[PDB]
Order: C-alpha cells, then structure tokens, then sequence
C-alpha cells in the first residue's frame, strides 16, 4: 500500500503499526488481503 492507503486502512502511522506484536503486523495485514 502507499503510506496515505496504510493509515486509512489500518486507522494508524506505519510508525505506530511497527509496535504492535510482530505476529499481529502479520494479522492485521493478512486480514486485510495485504503483506
């Protein structure tokens, strides 16, 4: 995804979404259809 695609999908900065749990970057991504 582009970044501004990132924070509207997943409702946070890729700075913030990069200190959740690594398994769960995992889940939040694949539950979207994204990598």
């Amino acid at each position: 995804l582009s970044d501004e695609d990132f924070k509207a999908v997943f409702g946070m900065t890729r700075s913030a979404f990069a200190n959740l749990p690594l398994w769960k970057q995992q889940h939040l991504k694949k539950e979207k259809g994204l990598f």
